[PDB]
């Protein structure tokens, strides 16, 4: 059919805790590229650290970088035939240039290049009708494989998947994770198919019960810094705010390995002579690569990954991330029915 | 014949001052030997443990880059193998030699409830007299004096394991922040691993002593408003906050940084960046026995020429003042352990 | 009691196929070191490659590597109190110095010192009622686990337990083992704990009967050169003999791991145009170290390995090694009984 | 203008000898160029591919170092981007850019259905004009000529992508076995890294190159009853089972070899030997994209010197012979691909 002139955009604005709805003029594919109307919309707390202010970005941008939709107009080097009218696709989130040095290498989660940037990030996002991508940075989305879980495997699933591939465990590793969330309860999936032994928290009762209810070999109810080390071979900490950062830290292995995998505190200390003495390894880690996307997506092809997403009311994306910061969501939450605006 | 009381200094908890006492000759237990101190290391973890942000237990003595002579036997071990007259150098950590670190390899990491670290506990340096574990010494080949040899088992030992720690060759450009005793070794130890070396420190003389030993380019400045330079390592040999956030800055995306100093307990991070350039922050300490080994080979073939200079045991209170205001030109390491 | 002048010793002379009993000196105990009583030796298929020719050793040994026994002599530096007396030990079989640099990097297993031996290849082995071992290469067996068992987790569960180590293979990874005998069975299990995909192959029906009983994913019954390649990540070829080296490189993955863990012919041949095209990697793997070996016994202490042994006549040891050579020996063979000469 | 057919060397299957006749033009698809070649290196894995060793499929045009000027735009290629009369390097593997190998980095390894290496298949070097998908081209730095570039692409980033593989620094001691275009790039590379250089040649001038180029030590001599000095690594640069059984006397314990050449189609090793000594062998293939970039800036650095000579495109044949009775000094290039 006819893609539009405008549609509905829910606009960032450096200052503001809201986003704002306007109308975006849609997007005109450039070279190598296509337009997307969007199927499904993952929302993903890293946007309520950006309205907080935790994560700055350029203002004036849609936020949104789980994504998922269909092509309807191509841009110049884009053969109408190579991407077909109804089929399903989801877009690799850091949308990577592809040709630069961290891209060849691998490691293109890590694309810095000039002319472009992470989606929701600066780079018309998410949360919103139409949206740019790159044929490069898009891969088909399996049959079988509904619209809404396949946004979420885009970060949800890809971001602890990379960071428990940077981990390398197995069935003889016994890992800890803090925070069961939309990331959390994928996280223990992927460390259980991965093999390892998994003992997981989270303050959610709701949130416990899904990460018993996936494996966890031990779902702890509380975690004070009196609880003597379990010396688990990796911690990882999906909250990384000052209080889960110092749990994991006292509760590695010596020579141990702790990723802080989440957002949730943007300066984080430790102990510097517990650190040297011990050897411990704190590692970065930074959504996933789209060899990791090719992967997770096979998983969940296969039903080794099974994420755990409900659907909601784009014109709702506001207060849905109201009861995101409460903490009142199951697991992770994707924006749907997007011709109700 | 072996005095039954030697002359040591002791740590006591709450003084920022080490006490000159007698204190017991100790006997040599199974498998150990008892060494008559020939040099002494002075490193700046005993003004940590001094000014207090590293503890130690108290009523001890804290020497830990320790060389000597054998001058008594405990069970099981064969004089014809350890002569006496014979300079060896101790490895500071004391592994067990038996648990699953020491037999892993990363026998500086034992923690066995048998022993502890020299001079974090066990009977350290600062004395005339001390304690070792014989799988725990080192024949110090002949051509390297006491002095050297000492400073090797820590000062070269410990920036040695890190930077092998780091992987880097003759194609990495790395930065090292701090050029005392460690850094000058650390300079040395980089360029003989190939990589471009870029140094900073204050003393004038510290970046000059940089500058000698073949460092590529000595920083006379560095900001936080410098640009970054994007090394594949940096290795903050302060770490305290200020080298830290310097560190963190100047590192390449997906690099390597690894505070090697204790300049202060805590240290922080800029979370957004260390998660969004997926950083590596590394703990390193002290080094291996087969460190060792590998540092008393490169230093005999002259690979690696620590500095040092010769101090009076009776003075060392004296120096390690002049050393917390940074007025020694590398390590100091005590001599003369019978002028008293 | 009392320790004997003489006991009865099986000796390997260069040139016979045989082993023959005979009276050895009982040995005095060197510093550090003590006498064991042996209470079970397992045997093991190298044996009938020395026996044979092709793992040429001194001659005029005593063969046998798998070692379990008592304290019953104490050298000088043992304190009788340390080592006490009923206590079951296991002996690590490449006997290291311990003190040497590849003794101190870990890699103990490679120990060439100047001043011992792997047992049972120069240094007194198992074939016989008492043998030396230093105190640094002895464990304490957990209670519960039997001597034999025990006897046989110091090789048929430790080499093929530090070679899968080496192959970092976790609950993603796809396997495929060649030879599942003694040491092939329990390669089975311990990969399977990793958490791989494991797919065996043995001519043995009783051997694959036994995979298929221990957790092996794909127990096949054939193997031609012309069943096109799985790709494995990882192949573990037990036997080693060209038929099985050259399937194994052509089932690997691109880029993929091929340990020859057997000593089936002393020479092995690959195809040098593919292991280059595919940057293939074949990976020499010795026994295991002792960190390994405490490892080990920690899981077949934990049940997580089950090794599978039986026991037999020590009078009988030659008989044995005949029927092992025609493979009628369902899994490993332990020899008890040393009292029966 | 752009000829409809253009002059090319084709190997047919079951001649020792390439015949040189017309082939069309081909039309540049969508992202590809239609290049005329500038430089068009001599690699022995042709000598190979001709005397049967490699098999490649017939009816194929054989030269795989590859640079040349952008002279036709297929569907998809701004012009803006890549000009006429610029100089450009091809990345011999020819990878899709797309597939789980090429992002993986691993893209060397491509193996994608859309296409195959230059010159095992696809319209390689040895002609007048061929086609590149423009993902796979590099913009040769100003200073670089076409002869050192069109060597960097395989002469130099092979040995390059293997030594990164081998993981060697300025502590390495390795041995280089074979000294002619790959082997000398490797001492240069093996040194640029740190490592202690030891290399054998049966050549006398390429000895002497080794030595010009900083070898620490070249071997005049080399057999099997010769004790092994034990080497970090060994790049087998022959691949014949002579050479190859030296490398694996020669490797120290738990040592490092990669048989880089193709000498042979098969290889034997001691399995005794390499189970005991738990040796490590790797393949390893050309080099990835990213490290196409590495080794042009390090060629543009002068830190790479590539060798080479240059010689008519009409005489291809001729050189061919010349390097298989090893009389060319290290690599030769074809130049002037308009005298015919
Ligand atoms: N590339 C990355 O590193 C990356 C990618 C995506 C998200 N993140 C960050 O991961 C974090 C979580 O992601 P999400 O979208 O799943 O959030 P979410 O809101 O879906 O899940 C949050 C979970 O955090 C738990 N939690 C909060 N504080 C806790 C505590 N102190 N102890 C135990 N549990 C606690 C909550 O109970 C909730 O179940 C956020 O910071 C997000 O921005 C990082
Ligand atoms: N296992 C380990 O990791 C390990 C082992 C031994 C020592 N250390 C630590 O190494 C650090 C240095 O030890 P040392 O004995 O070499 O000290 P030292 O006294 O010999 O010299 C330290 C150098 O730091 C320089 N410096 C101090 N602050 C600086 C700054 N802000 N910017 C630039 N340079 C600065 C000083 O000028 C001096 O040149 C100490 O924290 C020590 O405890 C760590
Ligand atoms: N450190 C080491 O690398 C190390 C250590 C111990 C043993 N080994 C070697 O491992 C090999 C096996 O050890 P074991 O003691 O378990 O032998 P074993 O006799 O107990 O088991 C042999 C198994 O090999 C199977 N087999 C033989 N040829 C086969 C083939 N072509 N295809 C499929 N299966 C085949 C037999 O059916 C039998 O089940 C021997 O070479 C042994 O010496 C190596
Ligand atoms: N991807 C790869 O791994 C890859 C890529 C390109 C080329 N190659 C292979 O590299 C090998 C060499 O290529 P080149 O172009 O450098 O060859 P070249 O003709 O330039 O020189 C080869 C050198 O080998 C020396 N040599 C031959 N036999 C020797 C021996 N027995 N002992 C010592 N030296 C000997 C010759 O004297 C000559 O100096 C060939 O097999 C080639 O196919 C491999
Ligand atoms: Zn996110
Ligand atoms: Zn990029
Ligand atoms: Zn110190
Ligand atoms: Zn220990
Ligand atoms: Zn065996
Ligand atoms: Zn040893
Ligand atoms: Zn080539
Ligand atoms: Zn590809």
């Amino acid at each position: 059919g006819k893609v539009p002139e405008t549609h509905k955009g829910y606009v960032f604005t450096s200052g503001s805790s809201r986003l704002t709805l306007k109308d975006v003029p849609t997007y005109k594919p450039g070279p190598g590229e296509v337009l997307l109307k969007l199927e499904a919309s993952g929302v993903c707390h890293s946007d309520l650290h950006i309205l907080q202010g935790s994560f700055p970005i350029p203002s004036n941008s849609v936020l949104g970088h789980e994504i998922t939709g269909t092509v309807v107009a191509y841009g110049l080097g884009v053969d109408p035939k190579t991407y077909p009218e109804g089929q399903l696709y989801a877009a690799h989130g850091p949308n990577p240039c592809g040709s630069c040095r961290e891209c060849r290498s691998g490691k293109d989660n890590l694309c810095h290049a000039e002319n472009r940037t992470n989606y929701g990030l600066g780079y018309p996002g998410g949360y919103q009708q139409y949206t740019l991508a790159k044929v490069h940075n898009l891969i088909k989305v399996p049959d079988g494989v509904g619209a809404a879980i396949a946004a979420v495997t885009t970060d949800a699933v890809l971001t602890p998947y990379h960071a428990f591939k940077k981990a390398d465990i197995n069935g003889l590793s016994k890992i800890l994770i803090i925070g069961l969330g939309g990331l959390g309860i994928n996280a223990v999936q992927i460390a259980k198919a991965m093999g390892a032994h998994v003992t997981a928290y989270d303050l959610k009762e709701s949130s416990r019960q899904l990460a018993r209810q996936f494996g966890a070999d031990v779902v702890l109810e509380s975690l004070t810094l009196d609880d003597a080390s379990k010396e688990y071979d990796f911690v990882a900490d999906i909250v990384s705010i000052q209080s889960t950062f110092d749990l994991a830290l006292k509760q590695v292995k010596s020579n141990g390995l702790v990723i802080p995998l989440g957002l949730g505190s943007p300066k984080l200390t430790f102990d510097q002579n517990d650190l040297l003495v011990r050897e411990i390894r704190i590692l970065g880690s930074f959504w996933g690569t789209s060899l990791d996307q090719a992967e997770v997506f096979d998983l969940v092809k296969s039903g080794a990954f099974k994420p755990q997403v409900e659907t909601g009311k784009f014109k709702d994306l506001n207060e849905i991330l109201e009861k995101l910061e409460k903490g009142q969501i199951k697991s992770r939450l994707v924006l749907t029915d997007f011709d109700d605006i």
